[PDB]
């Protein structure tokens, strides 16, 4: 699949809590998964590299028939402020089709070293093919 299109999120750090919060607001112009139906059932999972582990993994539900998909969703990692300064937070979209099978629709990543400073609120990323 050529991939397209963009991911929405904000990013917050709760002491309150010790975590950082990570909401999902939507992605735009995803590729379609199936050309010949126009078809994209698209869910985001996001990973804190190197955590590739699946408890290291949050994902949104999914949603059916649309490449401009509204989440509104957060996905929520408990993890003290120290270990935030080493990883990367990645998101990468899938399309969840036949007979369950997942496709790879893109991917994007933040570096939570620099992020950690001013910790930025809201972001809009392109999508990277791999």
């Amino acid at each position: 699949i050529f991939v397209t299109g963009r991911i929405a999120f904000s990013l917050k750090y709760e002491q309150q809590t010790q975590s950082l919060v990570v909401h999902v607001k939507e992605c735009h112009q995803l590729a379609y998964a199936d050309e010949a139906k126009k078809r994209s059932n698209p869910y985001v999972k996001t990973y804190l590299l190197p955590d590739k582990s699946r408890q290291g993994k949050r994902k949104t539900s999914i949603k059916r028939d649309t490449v401009n998909p509204l989440y509104d969703e957060t996905l929520r990692y408990e993890i003290p402020e120290s270990l935030l300064a080493q990883r990367t937070l990645q998101f990468s979209v899938w399309h969840h089709g036949r007979f369950g099978r997942n496709t790879f629709l893109g991917e994007a990543e933040i570096q939570m070293d620099s992020w950690k400073l001013d910790k930025k609120l809201d972001h809009c990323l392109p999508l990277h093919g791999k």
